[PDB]
This record gives C-alpha cells, sequence and structure tokens, in this order.
C-alpha cells in the first residue's frame, strides 16, 4: 500500500502475541516499543534523540508483523513515549520514501 | 524518487541560501535543523522528542528545496541531534511511504 503523510503513519503491529500501535518512522535507526514484559534475555542500551537519551531494554531476533508483512530483528524496550518502528524493520517489509 | 531505508534517508537541502544535509524523517510531525542564522522574526517555542524537551526558535513560511523539490513552511531551528525534515514539509513535496 501507499501511506500518505497528512496525519502520522500509524499502523498496527504484532509482537509477543499482542496487538499493537506504532509509526513508521524512516527517522528511526531502530525499532523502540512501549514498556512490555518480553520474555526471553535482553542487554541494556541507551538511545537518544530530542531532548537526550533514555534507557531501554534491547531483545534480539523479535518477530514483528506490520501490516500483514512479517519482519525479524531487535526492538528496544523502555518508556518511550511512542512505538516507533525504525529502520531495521523497515527494510524487512520493503518500506521506501517516494517523491 | 524512490529512497531504500538500509540506510539513514538523508538528502541535500537548501535553505536560506545555504546547502544542508538532513534526514527524512516521517516519525517527525515537524522540521527541526541545528543552530543555525535564519533571516525575519521568529518565536520561542518548545517541542518534545523521544528524551525530553528542548527549546528552538520556530521561523514560518521559510523557502527550503528538498533534494530538489520546493517547499514553503516552518522550520524550527535548536539544539536537535541532526536535521530532520518533518512531515509538514514531506506532504509538501509529494512524498509517501510504499511497501
Ligand atoms: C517528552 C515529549 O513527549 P512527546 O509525546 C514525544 O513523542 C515522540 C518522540 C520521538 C518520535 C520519533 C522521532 N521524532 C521526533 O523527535 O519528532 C519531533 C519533531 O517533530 C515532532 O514530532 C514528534 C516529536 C517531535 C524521530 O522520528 C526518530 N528519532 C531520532 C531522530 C530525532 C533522528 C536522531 S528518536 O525517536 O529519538 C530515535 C533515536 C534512536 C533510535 O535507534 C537507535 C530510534 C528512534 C516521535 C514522537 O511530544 C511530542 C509529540
Amino acid at each position: 500500500p501507499q501511506i500518505t503523510l497528512w496525519k502520522r503513519p500509524l499502523v498496527t503491529i504484532k509482537i509477543g502475541g499482542q496487538l499493537k500501535e506504532a509509526l513508521l518512522d524512516t527517522g528511526a535507526d531502530d525499532t523502540v516499543l512501549e514498556e512490555m514484559n518480553l520474555p526471553g534475555r535482553w542487554k541494556p542500551k541507551m538511545i537518544g534523540g530530542i531532548g537526550g537519551f533514555i534507557k531501554v531494554r534491547q531483545y534480539d531476533q523479535i518477530l514483528i508483523e506490520i501490516c500483514g508483512h512479517k519482519a525479524i530483528g531487535t526492538v528496544l524496550v523502555g518508556p518511550t513515549p511512542v512505538n516507533v518502528i525504525g529502520r531495521n524493520l523497515l527494510t524487512q517489509i520493503g518500506c521506501t520514501l517516494n517523491f
């Protein structure tokens, strides 16, 4: 499909057997999701943006489904203000910018 | 053009007659550029990112050319980690997400 940018590019994702809303974010190197108690090991990490850095938990080889398109990669979990799907997963669903 | 996301979607912009590199950022509502000198009046404003809020200078109806495409809109200037082109200008140049 094609998504215009008049409004925030919000889509439904499936992760850890749960459905959530997330932003398709070409400005995000990595995927950052709201607090959720995913199973398995993780490693601490700090990511920075406008306003400074926050602490997140890095989970690897996590399966996410975005608009029916499956992807597997690293997901960062922490007190993020919004769920963002970053380039690490957007590439896997064949997402491009076009103008 | 069509831009893939294996690398950061960085493009050259022209603003205030000066060339700069900026990030096409579908997760940003607004356009935020690093500290620079622009002519005309400006109003102080606040914007919040992943790590909190920063103080910016809001310039309205500024001419900005993005990858050869002209736009005239609001540009925020402040301590952002990188120049980001937000949806307020991405819509003007006809940019969409596609997968
Ligand atoms: C406490 C305030 O509360 P808020 O709820 C905050 O909400 C939001 C917070 C963040 C975003 C997404 C970011 N957009 C953003 O900063 O946009 C600003 C300007 O335009 C406004 O629109 C939304 C916010 C304002 C951006 O797309 C991606 N980022 C990096 C960019 C900056 C290049 C370095 S990154 O997230 O930091 C990030 C860093 C490293 C990563 O992997 C290693 C992964 C992600 C969207 C909404 O209030 C405002 C809505």
